[PDB]
C-alpha cells in the first residue's frame, strides 16, 4: 500500500491508451521517473523528522538540569518581558491565521483539486491534491485566485488584532538635523543653520574613526593585560603569564602611543556634521532640506538633512565617507551574499532532481525518499539557519550608520534572503527544472508541445511541504536543543578549570531572546506555508503544526533559557509588514504558475494578474502615502 503495491500500480498505469484521458506522462514507457515519490514524500519524510523530534526532545530532557545548565540556563542566576508577550502574540496571531488558513485551504482547495484530471490516473501522487486542476475548462481554477483574496484580507485583518496591541507607547524633539556637507569650514555653518527665526545650540562637525578601533581594542587590551596578570595568584602556561606582562607593556605602549597619535589626525579629516538645532524649528529645516542665508552658500548644503539618530545610536565609526564608497561597498557584500544564496539552494535542489533527470527511466529509479525529499530539505533547513548569522556579520560590513537602524535592517534581511534561499530559489530552480523536464519528456522530435499543463514543480510540490514539515518538527527540536549552544558551554566550561569561572561561565550563557532572527525565521516559514498553500494545499495543515510547535518552543525558550529583553517597537511592525508580504507572495506564485501554465492570456492567469497589480498597487500607497 506504501511500499509494496504502492509501486505495482504506479508501475503499469496509464501506457499510453489515451482515448480521453490527459494524464500527463501519457507518452510513457509504462512509467516514467518524472512521476512522483510514493505520496510524495510526506509519508517518509513526516516519520523521519518526527522521530527527530522525539529524538531532540529526549535529548533535551536528559540534557536540561545535567549538562552543567543548558536548559535553563537563564531561570539560573543573576516577567519575561513585554516584548515577548508581544511575540508570543504574534505567534498566537499566526496560529490563529493559519487555523483558519488549514481550514478554508484544505477543504475547499483539496476538494478542488482532487477534482481534476491531470496527474489523476495516479493513485498516490502527491499532485492530486495539488495543481493538477486541468488547465482551462477547470472553471475551479478561478477559484484558487478567489480563495488567495480571502488569505490576503484574512492576514490583512488577523495582522491587525496584532497591531492593535503592541502599543506604540507615544515615542519619537529630538533636536538634532544631520547633514552630508562639504569638507572644510565649521562657523560658516554656524551662520547657514542659522537661517532665520532659528534658535541653534551647536554644531559638531564629524570626523573620523581609527581611535575608535584603538580605544575597544586597548580596553580589551587592558582587560588582558590587567586582569591575566594574575595567574599565580598574583593580581590584575607559566610562560605566558611571564609574556603577558609585555603583552600589557604592547598595549601600555604601542597602542597607548597609537590612540594618542589618532588625536594628532583628528582634525585632519573632515566629512559632514551633525547640529543642534533644537525647540522645534528642526522640522522646518529638515523640511526646507533650502535658501535664507545664500551668503553663506558655498556648499549649500547640497545634500540631505535628515532629522537625527540620537547621539547613543550613531555608530560613529562607520561614518565611511557616504556616497560613492557606501554603496559600492553594499552593492559588493549583498553580490556575494546572493551568489552564496545561489550555491546553498543549488545543492539543494540538485539533491531533490538528481533522479528524475533522464525521465525515460522507470519509475523504479526515483531514489528512497530520504535521499530525495528529507536530506535535500534538511540541507536547506541548515543551510537556513547559517544565513540568519551570515546576514548579521553582513550587515555590520556594510557601515550602517545609525545601530538602531542596522538591528532593523538586519530583520529585514535575515527575512529577504531567508525567503529567498527558500522559497525563491527552489521555486525558480525547480519550475525551471520542470519545464526542462517536460521538454525532455515531450521532445517527441518536432511536436514542440511542451504541455506547459503539467509543469508545476519537479516534485509536484511536495519539496515544500517536505521543507515545512522538515522545519517543524527538526527545527523546533534544535531549538529546544540549540545544540550549537550547549557545544560550546560544554566545552567553555569543560576547560573552567576553577569552579570560580565555571560560576562565571553559567552566569555569562544568557544571551537576551533575539526577538529579530526569530521573528524572520518564524516568518520565512510562514510565507512558505501561505505562498505554497493554496497551490499545494496539504502544506497548511503541515504547517499549523510548524508554528503550534514553534509557540511551544518559544515559550520555554523565552523563560526557561533567554533572557529578558527589550527592543524597538519597530521590530514587531516589521513582522507584521513580512506577514503581509507573505500572503502577497502567495498571490504572487499563483500567478508565476498561472503563467506557466494556463497560458498567459486566459481568464485564469489574468484574474490573478488583476489582483496581484491591484494589491502591489495599494501596498505601494500605504508604503509612500503613508
Ligand atoms: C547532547 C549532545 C548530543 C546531541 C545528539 C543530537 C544530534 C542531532 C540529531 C538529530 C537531529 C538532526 C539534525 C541535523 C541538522 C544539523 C544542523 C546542526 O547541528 O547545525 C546547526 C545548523 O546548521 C549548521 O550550522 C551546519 C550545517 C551544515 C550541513 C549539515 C547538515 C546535516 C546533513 C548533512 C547531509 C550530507 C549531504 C547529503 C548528501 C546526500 C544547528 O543550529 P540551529 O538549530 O539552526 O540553531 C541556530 C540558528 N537558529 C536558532 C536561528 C535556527
Amino acid at each position: 500500500l506504501w511500499q509494496s503495491k504502492a509501486v505495482s500500480i504506479r508501475e503499469q498505469l496509464g501506457l499510453g491508451d489515451r482515448p480521453n484521458d490527459s494524464y500527463c506522462y501519457n507518452s510513457a514507457k509504462n512509467s516514467t521517473v518524472l512521476q512522483g515519490v510514493t505520496f510524495g514524500g510526506i509519508p517518509t519524510v513526516l516519520l523521519i523528522d518526527v522521530s527527530c523530534f522525539l529524538f531532540l526532545i529526549l535529548v533535551f530532557s536528559i540534557i536540561r538540569r545535567r549538562f552543567w545548565d543548558y536548559g535553563r540556563i537563564a531561570l539560573v542566576s543573576e516577567w519575561c518581558g513585554e516584548d515577548a508577550i508581544h511575540y508570543l502574540s504574534f505567534q498566537r496571531h499566526i496560529i490563529f491565521l493559519l487555523v483558519v488558513v488549514s481550514f478554508l485551504s484544505l477543504c475547499v482547495i483539496l476538494p478542488v483539486n482532487l477534482s481534476g484530471d491531470l496527474l489523476d490516473k495516479d493513485p498516490y501522487s502527491f499532485g492530486r491534491t495539488t495543481i493538477a486542476n486541468l488547465q482551462t475548462d477547470n472553471d475551479l481554477l478561478w477559484l484558487h485566485t478567489i480563495f488567495a483574496v480571502i488569505y490576503l484580507f484574512l492576514t490583512v485583518g488577523f495582522m491587525r488584532h496584532h497591531t492593535q496591541s503592541i502599543k506604540y507607547k507615544e515615542e519619537n524633539i529630538t533636536g538634532l538635523p544631520r547633514d552630508a556637507r562639504k569638507e572644510t569650514v565649521e562657523s560658516h555653518f554656524r551662520d547657514a543653520y542659522p537661517t532665520c527665526e532659528v534658535v541653534d545650540v551647536q554644531l559638531c562637525y564629524n570626523v573620523a574613526k581609527l581611535i575608535y578601533l584603538c580605544k575597544e581594542k586597548k580596553k580589551t587590551e587592558k582587560s588582558l593585560t590587567y586582569y591575566t596578570n594574575l595567574q599565580v595568584k598574583t593580581g590584575q602556561a607559566i610562560s605566558y603569564y611571564t609574556r603577558m606582562k609585555d603583552r600589557l607593556l604592547e598595549r601600555i605602549t604601542e597602542e597607548e602611543r597609537h590612540v594618542q597619535d589618532q588625536p594628532l589626525g583628528m582634525a585632519f579629516v573632515t566629512f559632514q556634521e551633525k547640529s543642534m538645532a533644537t525647540y522645534i524649528l528642526k522640522d522646518f529645516n529638515a523640511c526646507k532640506c533650502q535658501p535664507s542665508s545664500h551668503s553663506r552658500e558655498l556648499y549649500t548644503s547640497k545634500w540631505t538633512v535628515t532629522f537625527a539618530a540620537d547621539p547613543e545610536d550613531i555608530c560613529w565609526k562607520n561614518l565611511s565617507i557616504q556616497g560613492l564608497r557606501w554603496w559600492l561597498q553594499w552593492l559588493g557584500i549583498n553580490f556575494t551574499l546572493f551568489l552564496g544564496l545561489f550555491f546553498l539552494t543549488t545543492p539543494s535542489i540538485i539533491l531533490s532532481t538528481m533522479d528524475k533527470f533522464n525521465v525515460t527511466k522507470p519509475i523504479h529509479a526515483l531514489n528512497n525518499p530520504i535521499i530525495s525529499q528529507f536530506f535535500p530539505t534538511l540541507l536547506l533547513w541548515s543551510f537556513s539557519a547559517l544565513l540568519p548569522s551570515i546576514v548579521y556579520y553582513s550587515t555590520l560590513l556594510e557601515s550602517h550608520w545609525t545601530k538602531s537602524g542596522e538591528n532593523q535592517i538586519m530583520m529585514t534581511k535575515v527575512y529577504i534572503f531567508l525567503i529567498f534561499m527558500v522559497l525563491i530559489l527552489p521555486s525558480l530552480g525547480l519550475t525551471s527544472l520542470d519545464f526542462f523536464f517536460r521538454w525532455l519528456f515531450d521532445k517527441t522530435s518536432s511536436e514542440a508541445s511542451i504541455r506547459l499543463e503539467c509543469v508545476f514543480l519537479p516534485d509536484q510540490g511536495a519539496f515544500f511541504v517536505n521543507y515545512v514539515i522538515a522545519s517543524a518538527f527538526i527545527g523546533n527540536g534544535m531549538e529546544l536543543l540549540r545544540l550549537p549552544g550547549l557545544i560550546l558551554y560544554t566545552f567553555r566550561m569543560i576547560m573552567a578549570k576553577t569552579a570560580a569561572d565555571r560560576r562565571n561561565v553559567k552566569q555569562n550563557q544568557a544571551f537576551q531572546y533575539e526577538f529579530g532572527a526569530m521573528y524572520a525565521w518564524m516568518l520565512c516559514v510562514f510565507t512558505v506555508i501561505v505562498a505554497y498553500s493554496i497551490t499545494c494545499p496539504i502544506i497548511a495543515p503541515f504547517g499549523l503544526i510548524y508554528i503550534l510547535l514553534k509557540h511551544m518552543v518559544d515559550r520555554h525558550n523565552l523563560y526557561f533559557v533567554y533572557l529578558p529583553a527589550k527592543l524597538e517597537k519597530g521590530i514587531h511592525f516589521a513582522a507584521v509588514n513580512q506577514a503581509l508580504a507573505a500572503p502577497i507572495l502567495c498571490l504572487f506564485w499563483l500567478y508565476f504558475f498561472s503563467f506557466l501554465r494556463l497560458g498567459m492570456k486566459a481568464p485564469a492567469t489574468l484574474f490573478t494578474f488583476l489582483v496581484l497589480l491591484l494589491t502591489i498597487l495599494v501596498c505601494l500607497a500605504h508604503t509612500c502615502f503613508g
